[PDB]
């Protein structure tokens, strides 16, 4: 029902970024067929059809190749050489379908000294300077969950690659291979810090920068109730609006960007915010441009008016799940279909006419 | 040169997610024309043509509309209502070009109680449970830079939106509006934690989970020299390789997933890692599946063999910048063109034939 209605996707069951890129294609209307090893409660596996095949057997190889022959996109997320050894490498796939967008999701990439090494999100962002930049300066770096490598710089770059190559396909009539390494994607994800490094606007020192928690106007504060607000008041008119709401006289404060007095500045904002609870500050800074919001825990998210009003989440046995993103005015995505029982691979083949 | 060679993009000069989405389109071959208010050192503005226009004047509005008439994609990142009041809203653009992908990059979205409020990355991820999930449990949440809202759940979803709509356009012959809200994108980026919350595999407690730094096998460790390694050894066989490298007898340790004894497990791993420098562990683990990697600071990234060999970065003027991601086997992206002087808008219009 969304913009990708009609798009045929073969996903080889993996973990992390592959199934997340595959979910997003399904979210937006694609026909995604997932092949697993010979009814799921993982909501990530929404908007698929699940089939099963031993890719190491002659029948399973044959069936999967017949499935790939009728597809637009193949997603795989194993080590380089794995699909090759199975007989499902790009050159074998090309033989039965040269319109195929062959999408390879890895952390290290297809080649290079580490391309055969095991790893996960934390490893990939450790090697490109990202992880070192995250957390408080007086402590060892903290992982930003797996948002940066696996998803932000992983699956999202796989999708761009995939859709980019489909655009190319319109003029050339041919697919190709998408080499999507989390180490690359995440670097492009963080290109802003690389730009700013070159002009003296970002330093290698952890938690001493504008957007890393070093700036008293770009950080969380703890309130009277042990809960938190986020302050994001970069621009001076926003910062001023923020001080107005706190009832602080600007003339009694250090300048916003005098870094030499940032501890003094923070101590004064800390005292201010500590004086009431989080919900007080949401009432105080209601419609304002102060860039002050409540830090909601996952469980409170569904009670937030802006979240509710725009239907950012829907309920699915177990709890809340995010609606497809982004939104489309003419071809709107549907609410995601729940994970369902495994179906017969043959049924899909007839459906796809193969 | 890359997959998106031929694609025409008009970017209305903004900040954060908009310019980054437009950068990535340029990286991949797109013809990107950026309109600013009446030669840049910001490497984010690579792969552009820069022109200038007062959109509030008759002349400037006319010229911009002539430019938009000839484009495939318009990127704007202002408050909802701004383009409208300029005469550049979707319904005006539709008049001159109904094939236009009109891409609206916001934090709050186009509608809702907060849609007119100022904000930055920290605010958008604060309202959807993400920011609360980030940092050590004994401390107030820390911002994961602006990686998750602006970029991972912002620009990246704008891109997917844009390219998805271009796919739709091939059958329908029409464009539409992409509503890309960082509050939506970032939720879908974190869909995994929402899936796991539903099945008891994720909790709302900060720093007490498998991927947030609560797991001793999924965290950084400080070494003898004050530098760090990242451990990512989730799977038992990797965890085992990790222990072998450390010279640790598994029989003398608590089980890997005995959470009750995670403090005791971490104290033993801490003592082990602290005994040598980062690069010793660099060496001992450089080759195995132990999921142990050095935590590199931005400045030392360009010296890492895997980074060097795959050309993840190029030097621009001054320092290193990331190469286009992902990679394409047939239509490879070029090295990005540096920011250049502003060019006259007329010249572009003749080029585009408008
Ligand atoms: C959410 C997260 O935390 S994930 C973080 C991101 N990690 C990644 O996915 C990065 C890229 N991938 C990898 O590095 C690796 O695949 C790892 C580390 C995840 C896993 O490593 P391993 O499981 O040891 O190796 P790998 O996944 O490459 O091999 C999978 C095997 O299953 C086989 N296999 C897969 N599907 C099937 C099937 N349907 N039938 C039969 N065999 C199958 C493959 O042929 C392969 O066997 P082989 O090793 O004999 O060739
Ligand atoms: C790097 C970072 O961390 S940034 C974080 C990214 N997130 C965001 O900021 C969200 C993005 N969207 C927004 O909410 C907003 O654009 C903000 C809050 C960033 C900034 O808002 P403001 O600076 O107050 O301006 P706003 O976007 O409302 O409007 C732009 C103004 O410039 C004017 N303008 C824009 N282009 C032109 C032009 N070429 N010629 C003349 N005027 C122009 C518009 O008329 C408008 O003025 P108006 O409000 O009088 O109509």
């Amino acid at each position: 029902a969304g913009p990708l209605s009609g798009l045929r996707v073969v996903e080889l069951a993996g973990i992390g970024p592959g199934p997340h890129a595959a979910m997003i294609l399904g979210d937006l209307g694609a026909d995604v067929v997932r092949i697993d090893r010979p009814i799921s409660r993982d909501a990530m596996l929404r908007n698929r059809r699940i089939v099963t095949a031993d890719l190491k057997s002659d029948q399973g190889l044959e069936l999967a190749l017949k499935l790939i022959a009728k597809a637009d996109v193949l997603i795989e997320g194993y080590r380089p050489g794995v699909t090759e050894r199975l007989g499902l490498g790009p050159e074998e796939c090309a033989k039965v379908n040269d319109r195929l967008i062959y999408a390879r999701m890895t952390g290290w990439g297809q080649t290079g000294p580490r391309s055969q090494q095991a790893g996960h999100d934390i490893n990939y962002i450790s090697l490109n300077g990202i992880l070192h930049a995250i957390g408080r300066g007086d402590e060892r770096p903290v992982p930003p969950l797996n948002l940066v490598g696996d998803f932000g710089g992983g699956s999202m770059f796989l999708l761009v690659g995939i859709l980019a190559a489909l655009w190319e396909r319109q003029s050339s009539g041919k697919g190709q291979v998408v080499d999507a390494a989390m180490v690359d994607g995440s670097s492009v994800l963080i290109q802003m810090m690389w730009a700013m490094r070159a002009t003296g606007m970002w330093t290698d020192t952890r938690g001493a920068n504008m957007l890393d928690g070093g700036a008293p106007y770009y950080d969380t504060y703890e309130c009277a109730d042990g809960r938190y607000v986020a302050v994001g008041a970069i621009e001076p008119q926003f910062y001023a609006a923020m001080l107005a709401g706190l009832g602080l006289d600007a003339a009694e404060l250090p300048p916003q960007n005098d870094r030499a007095r940032w501890p003094e500045l923070r101590a004064l904002l800390t005292e201010a915010f500590a004086s009431h609870d989080r919900d007080h500050w949401g009432a105080v800074f209601a419609n304002s441009d102060a860039c002050v919001t409540p830090v909601l825990a996952f469980g409170e998210v569904h009670n937030e008016p802006h979240i509710i009003e725009r239907n950012t989440f829907y309920e699915a046995n177990g709890g809340w799940q995010p609606m497809p993103a982004p939104r489309f005015s003419r071809t709107a995505s549907s609410q995601p279909r729940p994970p369902a029982a495994t179906i017969d691979i043959e049924a899909v083949l007839t459906d796809w006419d193969g």
